[PDB]
């Protein structure tokens, strides 16, 4: 691998607005899982079997 | 791999706007997953079997 | 791995805006997880079977 | 009256939203009567002959 | 009367938001009346002839 | 009359908010009434004939 | 030149109003000229030959 | 040149409102001009050959 | 030249107001100008040939 001047971005996040208003949530859960804000993941890598990279709102019930 | 002068951007997210307003919102759970919010992800390798790369109101019930 | 003036972003995050406004919010939880708040992760490398890199929101009940 | 783990809501009122913007409201108003605002009764009994119950905007001018 | 284990909400009133803005309101009057704000009765009970229960906005110009 | 383990909530009020914004508000009355504010009356009893039970903004000129 | 109770309003400008929101602005410029904002030039006399009388987002590449 | 009880208002600038809101700006320049602000020119002569009366997000490259 | 009982604004500037809000405002520049301010200039007389009466924002690269 031989970079040389070249000006690279690998992998990012940038650049996210977010805007509410008078947003009256109500919520309710029971065991479950609930994701209602602004989430930003950035990786270069994720290496490994059974690997779960950058989950949200995740649920797992495995047996 | 050779880069030489090469302005790049590899794997990115950028500019993401996002507006709401008066937004009411009830919610209810019960076991499940839900997802209201703004998600952003960016990766430059996940690597490996079995893998989950990125999931967002995923439900796995696996026996 | 060779970099020679080469300006690089492995694996950013940044300019992330949030504005809320009267979110009247109510939030009730049981045995669950809820997640309303800005999140962020920016990670190079998340290396191992069975990781789990930047979850948000999770609920695992594995057996 | 017999009542036996029974969750009851007699005569009741919830959940009553309400936004204005900009109202630019002349009012003008002569020996009459004028209502705008928000309004919520919630009685059980008004028990009594001659009764008014929850009047609004009401004018009576008997002779 | 027997309430037993019963959870009740025998005349109640809740969960009343209101939201305004730029309300530039001119008001004039001259012996009437003018509501324009927010009014919330709960009563359990007005027992009693001529009675009068949670008025607003009332004229009454008996002779 | 006998309750025995019942939450109960007789004759209540709660949970009321109330925003206002830039309300350039002239008012001008002449022996009139004007009620321009949050009122919350919650009782559990009014007993007596002629009786007025929580007037707002009211106006009597009885003769 | 002669004014008797002449009431006058040689060459004015007043009364401008400007609202705006959210506006999400990315602006890029290289070498050039850009004008968002409110301008407001009044003027009486601009005498004189070339003269440039009240420019606004100009380029001149007078050779 | 005679004035005799002329109220005058020669060469003015006034009542100029300007109201902004979360205007996320991004700006970037390379050697030009960027105006994004209020300007409130008012003159009563500019005399002068070659004269530039004002400008605003003005650029001159004159060889 | 004569003012007799004459009320008079030449040139002037007045009553000019301004309101931002939550302006993240990033600015980059390289060699050139930005002006993101109020400006408000008010003159009776620029006199002389090459004149420049209140520039803003202004860029010269005279040769």
């Amino acid at each position: 691998v031989l970079y040389v001047g070249s000006k690279t971005k690998e992998g990012v996040v940038h650049d996210v607005t977010t805007v509410a208003e008078k947003t009256k949530e109500q919520v309710t859960n029971v065991g479950g899982a609930v994701v209602t804000g602004v989430t930003a993941v950035a990786q270069k890598t994720v290496e490994g079997a059974g690997s779960i990279a950058a989950a949200t709102g995740f649920v797992k019930k495995d047996q």
